């Protein structure tokens, strides 16, 4: 093959500090946090720590994982901005300062754009082939996990990719029922296609403007309701041909449900014609700005200062 | 062009049960429900398609594109579908024709068929056809069985199973094979895998057939293999003896070998709607002059 320069970056644990905790595993939790570096500038981030200071298993994977997301290098897919050897290992990994695509929707849905709509899904969808062009799999897509660079620039987080053969067992805790395949519900196994099945769900969020899957619902029922063959409802700013697209990433078969490449394809062909494809209420006008999440942190793009 | 806003609804299948079955295929079967929405307080008869495995993406892909188009095409006489079931085996929900296919409907009643029916469903078969020129889709198995009777006076069009939406760029679509029985395709369809409108014509004009003779087998001694070669020899369908030669000279272009030749489906409403208003003169049957809780598709529109 070709040589991977791919620079890893070590940090002092005094340079980043964490501000509360995003998750938590079996083994590592995961913090939101704020990265200084002496510059005047802040970047936030998420970093990932081992729960345990001494399992010479746990250790080799953290190790291969902040491998791979060093080793990752694609627009829409998070950078990582290095890592802390302290004997409990940490793995710092970008975060955008506007904040995450699910919570910004919501604050801006009245002045939401439909071509920014298609367009979010063209970009997610291509992250996704990317991982998925290295047996790469996500094992948790939603749009929480979608990171706003820009209204027009969106990254997904990497955190906790699972590499391959077929297909890859994940136990962690805390783990989210709506946004999985069926078939991962059952017997806790994540493939490219089962990831395939929360991008459909992802997409859903983003339509509704950041409604909730399922809301109301307890997480033992939805198992068997997939079942039945219940799914999400029409979004009702959606055509049907853009529902079409959810409903087959909702199929129970896994080799049913759409490809990435292909989604890519289809939602950049709707992107040419996005009114025809997707309906909003005083669609034509609509204006870029900063978002909640972000005014809490009053930050740097980590993206700006590292380029130099 | 415009928005395509048809709605597709998911129902879960403790939603609707299925009281008797109506038909068998291969594909899958077709069963009479009863079908209760959840919150609402009323019951909708209704018709669920089932194929027999989920197993194949073929099978899963040609389901899901066969709704897409049940549920965007609307037309008082093409049948559409209430909602779908993701179960693994996807579930197809429809309005209900509870008398079953016109093709069953007429030998039943052959002694009450009045003159005016027959040349009024002509013109209704035309209509939802013509309304699916205009949606670019060719359904390409049109029989009698095929066309359903809500009511004697309504009649609906069915089964787009084998139904595939042409491309704006090409204008006819050819699929490898023939699933579809032989007798009524066009001859280019059989030599070829070709499909168009003009031969969804062609199994119109088969249709017409099935309805003025009251059902009976076309080309009903031959085996299907010899076909090709009677066409191509010239033979075709006989008279209706009820039929004058005004409306069996329609029957006949329809069955013309070049399909440009064969009429378009807009002339054939007009053509069969002039017949409509004096339908004596254009079909001879004796006693023609004796001769004539709750949900509904209606319900759930505004
Ligand atoms: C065979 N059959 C009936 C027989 C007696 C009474 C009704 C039907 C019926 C109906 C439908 C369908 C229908 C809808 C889509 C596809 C096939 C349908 N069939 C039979 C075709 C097969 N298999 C239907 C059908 C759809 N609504 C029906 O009533
Ligand atoms: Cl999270
Ligand atoms: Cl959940």
């Amino acid at each position: 093959e070709a040589p991977n320069q791919a620079l890893l970056r070590i940090l002092k644990e005094t340079e980043f500090k964490k501000i509360k905790v995003l998750g938590s595993g079996a083994f590592g939790t995961v913090y939101k946090g704020l990265w200084i570096p002496g510059e005047k500038v802040k970047i936030p981030v998420a970093i990932k720590e081992l729960r345990e200071a001494t399992s010479p298993k746990a250790n080799k994977e953290i190790l291969d994982e902040a491998y791979v997301m060093a080793s990752v290098d694609n627009p829409h897919v998070c950078r990582l901005l290095g890592i802390c050897l302290t004997s409990t290992v940490q793995l710092i990994m970008q975060l955008m300062p506007f904040g995450s695509l699910l919570d910004y929707v919501r604050e801006h849905k009245d002045n939401i754009g439909s071509q920014y709509l298609l367009n979010w899904c063209v970009q997610i969808a291509k992250g996704m082939n990317y991982l998925e062009d290295r047996r790469l799999v996500h094992r948790d897509l939603a749009a929480r996990n979608v990171l706003v660079k820009t209204p027009q620039h969106v990254k997904i987080t990497d955190f906790g990719l699972a590499k391959l053969e077929k297909e890859y067992h994940a136990e962690g805790g805390k783990v989210p029922i709506k946004w999985m395949a069926l078939e991962s519900i059952l017997h806790r196994i994540y493939t490219h296609q089962s990831d395939v099945w929360s991008y459909g769900v992802t997409v859903w969020e983003l339509m509704t403007f950041g409604s909730k899957p399922y809301d109301g619902i307890p997480a033992s029922e939805i198992s068997s309701i997939l079942e039945k063959g219940e799914r999400l409802p029409q979004p009702p700013i959606c055509t049907i041909d853009v529902y079409m697209i959810m409903v087959k990433c909702w199929m129970i078969d896994a080799d049913s449900r759409p490809k990435f490449r292909e989604l890519i394809i289809e939602f950049s062909k709707m992107a040419r014609d996005p009114q025809r494809y997707l309906v909003i209420q005083g669609d034509e006008r609509m204006s870029p700005t900063d978002s909640n999440f972000y005014r809490a942190l009053m930050v740097v793009d980590a993206d700006e200062y590292l380029i130099p």
